[PDB]
This record gives structure tokens, sequence and C-alpha cells, in this order.
């Protein structure tokens, strides 16, 4: 078994390591929690983190792993945050390692997977699928946790771990934000300032909506609509109003509005909690 | 949790009511090993169950499921048999039970599926592959264990385990035949005397092959089809020579012969190891 200092950052990067020191710490009564990043941390995954570490005396697994594109599909203080925040064990795979015998088995997602942010990529969440089904092997976590942030990838996540029967809680984070709602992401350091200012709207827009939505459904899309038609250097892709698993929404009852939309060549994604009157 | 009666025959059909069961029973120490069968049990299946239960204080876990055929796919004494082999705990789940939300995230295999089995049924790896996967959550097996019968099943679970990080060893257990060598199949029972009879030339062909292949791949791929050719009554489907992981035959080293073949409209399957001079 690797070594494993408690109490202090653990970098592995062989599935068999982390693999190995997750059982043993387990067998302890420690309860292991996975959290899943694409690295280039910042507040919003800190907040996943900080939702582990409340777990009492668990060990906090923090992967960081960028999943190759398929074919046709296009597209450092890590540590050091991860250390500050008491995480015990960073897993940082490299591709190979994770694929040592190339793309083969694979998972693959029933079709709410094609809809939403499946449209512009249609193999984007068997990628997903299959690197968490991998890392939860790897890990065997009690618990994995992800952001709201990436509302559709939670549902699917969910529909993962009930349609294989996987033993781990799913454990959905709010969304981080900055002081004037932008919900944090990696990708808002490629705004330039007039587009960080205008970015404001994804989130003015949804809030406006979740508000006007006492008046019902089609009140809270217009909302959405008229606040993002006010901003003219955002470019709508998608705005939906769906139920909370992200089928049709209902007459009456709990929703989720998702937005995504272009500042220039950056596309930014929000969603929000919607109730219907 | 459910009630558990040690060394005593519990059956459970409820995906939740074994994985509580199998849980605590791992938590004393008691290794769990699972055996996946689609009931009709008979020798070849005991086979299996008797060497999960070699493993001293073993709770063996039989499944009987039979999985629906996709789209476009064509195609009882079982518990006490199991109650006299000593197995603790029989899962029989509904369809219903195991696909509660319909057939939705699934396993995609590798190419091998599309091979050999797969071209006659494109789908059906993919429903073995989903199948094992769901049983080996639901039960967190120390062991599973698969008839070398079904070769090709037995080297893509191989490739499941492997290529998604499965914490489970499989165990492979030699093809249980009848005095003059019929591999046991519950096919076997929808030959008449006469079928029955010229069924033998599957093992004649494929053990006199393996003794054949001392002079090389094509005197022992030529010994088995002459044995074929000489059953009028035998049909051949397929017969290959392969690497022992079902890629290319290598010049010299291990291999496997996989034959197919058809006695009026029962299709029966054998293999044997091979060795090259
Ligand atoms: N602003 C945010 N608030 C909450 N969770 C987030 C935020 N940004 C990213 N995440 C979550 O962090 C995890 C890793 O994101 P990524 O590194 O973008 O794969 C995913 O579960 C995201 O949904
Ligand atoms: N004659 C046999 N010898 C060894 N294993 C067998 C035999 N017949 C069936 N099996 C194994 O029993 C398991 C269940 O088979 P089935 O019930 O046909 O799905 C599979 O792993 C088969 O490969």
């Amino acid at each position: 078994i690797p070594a494993f200092h408690p109490g202090e950052l653990n970098v592995y990067s062989a599935p068999g390591d982390v693999a190995d020191v997750s059982r043993a710490l387990r067998l302890t009564g420690r309860r292991v929690m996975l959290v899943p990043t694409m690295g280039a941390l910042h507040e919003g995954h800190l907040a996943l983190v900080r939702a582990a570490k409340r777990v009492p005396g668990s060990v906090v697994v923090v992967s960081i792993f960028v999943n190759p594109m398929q074919f046709g599909a296009g597209g450092d203080d890590d540590l050091a945050q991860l250390r500050a925040e008491g995480v015990e064990i960073a897993f940082t795979p490299t591709t190979a390692a994770m694929y040592p015998d190339g793309l083969r088995t694979t998972v693959q997602p029933g079709p709410l997977a094609a809809e939403l942010e499946g449209g512009p990529r249609p193999t984007h969440f068997a990628g997903v699928l299959t690197v968490v089904l991998k890392l939860l092997q790897i890990v065997r976590p009690d618990r994995v946790f992800f952001g709201e942030k990436d509302y559709q990838q939670l549902v699917l996540i969910r529909q993962l771990v009930a349609d294989f029967n996987l033993d781990v809680a799913v454990v959905g984070v709010p969304t981080v934000r900055e002081a004037d709602g932008l919900a944090m992401s990696s990708r808002n350091r490629y705004l330039d300032p007039a587009q960080r200012a205008a970015a404001v709207a994804l989130s003015a827009a949804l809030t406006a909506a979740a508000h006007a939505a006492t008046a019902g459904a089609q009140a809270a899309l217009d909302a959405a609509r008229a606040v993002l038609d006010a901003a003219p250097g955002v470019a709508v892709d998608y705005l939906e109003l769906r139920d909370i698993g992200l089928g049709p929404m209902p007459l009456n009852g709990s929703g989720r509005l998702l937005v995504a939309a272009r500042l220039g060549t950056t596309r930014l994604l929000d969603n929000i909690a919607i109730e219907i009157g």
C-alpha cells in the first residue's frame, strides 16, 4: 500500500494506488467523499469540497482529470488550494492510466444526453458518465458531490447511479455566484471586462423568471427572454423550462429554467429552481 | 434489513433487499461470491456454485434472471438444487425490478461484442454487460464466477471489469461435459436422441484439434473442420482460432478454438484451449 499521511495532502496518479488507500481508510470507519473536477479550481469547486468536509471524519478525495474528446467533437495552484482546504487525497490520473486499453467499454446514457447541452455535443455525456463510473469504482466513496451549476450533468449522474444500482449517495451542491449573481466558472476568465459586465444578464434573467413565476410558466419564460434580449452582446442558444428531472414541465409544480448563451466566443450556462405559481 | 437465516436458502427478488443483506454479511468478514445464471440449472451451473463454495466462509449468491431481448432480436427445481448445494442466497428479480425506469443508461461493449456470437446478435453483449454490471453493484461480491462454456462472454466480462475499474475478481470455471464430451447446456434438452448423438461432433472436433495442434494452427483447424464435415446433421456457423483474449491468433502461443453449429433448429457452442506447436 502506498504511503498515506493523515491530515496532509496526498497526491496519487495511479488508479490502483488511490483504490488501495481508499479501501484501507474506509475499513477504519473514515467515510470517503469524492469531488470530481477538471482542475482550474475556484470557489465553486471549493463549495463542493467544503460540503464533503462537513461529514465528520471524512477523507475527501478530489479528482482532477480532463476527459479526452471523442471523434468529431471540438473544445497552477490547484493542489495548493486543495491542501489549504484540508483535502487529504488528490487523484490526478493521466489519460493513459484511465484508458490503458483505449476507449473500449463505455457507458451509453439515456436520451436526456442528446437534449440541452447534448444538442451541440452528442457524445459529451457518454464521456462524463464513463469517467464518473470509473472514478466511483476506483474510489468507492460513500458520497459523491456535483454542482447544480451543471444541472443536466447532475440529473444524468442520478440516472447513472439509479440505473446501475450504484451504492453511492449523490449530493448536489448549490451554485456559487459572484456578488452580482454571475455563476462562477473557469470560463469566466475568457471574458473581457465589458463581456463580464454583460454576462450578469444570465443570472438576472433567471432570477427575474423565478419571481415572475408567481404569474405562471409563460410569464417566467417571457421575463427571462426579455432580460436576455435587453443585453445586446448576449446571444441565446437555449432557454428552456423543464421539470426537476428535466422531463416536460408540469402544469403546476417545481421546475428548472436553464439557459445557455454566448458572449463573443465564450459560451456560458446558468440554471435556477422555478416554482410554478 | 430483511431476515437472513444463515446456513439456509434465503430468496430475495428486490435489489435493495439483497444489497442490504450482502452489505451486512460482508461486514462480518464473510466473503460474498456471485454466480449469475438464467436458471434452468444443471451440473455446469453447479460447478460454478461449488467453485464459489470452496472459498472458506463465503456466502454464495446465485442470481436467476432472464434479460429481455432488445428491439429486433429474437430468441422447476432450480431453488431446490441451490438449497442442496448450500447456497444461502438466491436473487430472483423481475424485469420491472431490474429496469424500473426502462432501458435507460446501458453499457456499450467494445468491438469484440460484434464478433463471433455478436455477429448473429449484435445487441446481445450490451444486454449481458449491462445486467452483469447491475448484479455486481447490487451484490458487491468479492468474486464473480463465469463458465468457460461462454468464453467470449467471460472475455467481455474481463473487459468490463478492467475498463470500469471494478473491484471484483473474475473467476473462469472449466466447462462441464457429459461423459462423451458434449458441453452441458440447457439447450441440449431440445435435441432428439439422434441429434444428441450427432452433437458429440463439436467436442470431438475441438479435442481432435487440440491434439492436432502439435503440427500447427492449420493442422488444428483442418482436423476440427474434418470432424464437423463428417457429421452430416451438423451445420457449422463458425469455427475460429483466436488468441486467448480473442484477438488474432499469434504465430506461436496459446489460443482458443471456438465453434458454433446447428443441429436442426438448435444452435450449440463449444470452445477449447489450443497450444500452437
Ligand atoms: N459555480 C459553481 N457552483 C457549484 N458548483 C460548481 C460551480 N462551478 C463548477 N462546479 C461544480 O464543480 C464540479 C467540477 O466542475 P468542472 O471542473 O467544471 O468539471 C462540477 O460538479 C460542477 O458542477
Ligand atoms: N457446461 C458448463 N460448464 C461451465 N459453465 C457453464 C456450463 N453451462 C453454463 N455455464 C455457465 O453458467 C453461467 C450461467 O449460464 P446461463 O444460465 O446459460 O446464463 C455462465 O457463466 C455459463 O458460462
